[PDB]
């Protein structure tokens, strides 16, 4: 099963963000920046930092499909420019939108607000408007919005635990 209601996506959200963010407060801004961590594609090797910058460009997107929404432009998926079959790429350019954020704990403090402004959104809208009809082809809104936060939030804490294994050895 996977969440099937409004209520069940926030929880979903809400859990998934409160163990990763206690993964991420525990690693040593000193080593945040180094390539440590398998990436998004195959031969890669990122940094925490760019995990977390994958984090923030994967919501801010949710947002922005909103906001075109709201505005009544048509909305490229998955990104204007990239293909779904093309999101190693996409990842890459995350990396490169927020690699400017050079102190951890802004960076940390940026996946916070964004995290919250998702559960702002979701909160805006019905259980119906998410759950009981298509958004995006067959997909509704609400499993699209999950894919993009509570999925990626679940991974990107497994990837951290296999690095704090590799930290005490």
């Amino acid at each position: 099963a996977v969440p099937s209601s409004k209520e069940e996506l926030i929880k979903a959200i809400n859990s998934n963000f409160s163990l990763l963010n206690k993964k991420l407060e525990s690693i040593t801004p000193q080593l945040a920046f180094e390539p440590l961590l398998e990436g998004h594609a195959k031969g890669t090797t990122i940094s925490v930092a760019n995990l977390v910058s994958y984090l923030i460009g994967w919501g801010e997107l949710v947002l922005h499909w909103h906001d075109q929404e709201a505005k009544g432009k048509t909305i490229i998926f998955p990104e204007e420019g990239f293909k779904w079959n093309e999101l190693g790429r996409l990842a890459q350019k995350f990396y490169r939108d927020y690699e400017d954020i050079t102190e951890y704990e802004v960076l940390l403090a940026r996946l916070k607000e964004n995290k919250q402004q998702l559960v702002a959104l979701i909160e805006r809208f019905s259980n119906d408007e998410l759950y009981g009809k298509p958004w995006y082809n067959k997909w509704t809104r609400g499993r699209m919005i999950q894919f993009n936060t509570a999925s990626p939030y679940k991974n990107a804490s497994g990837r951290l635990n296999k690095l704090q294994k590799c930290l005490a050895e």
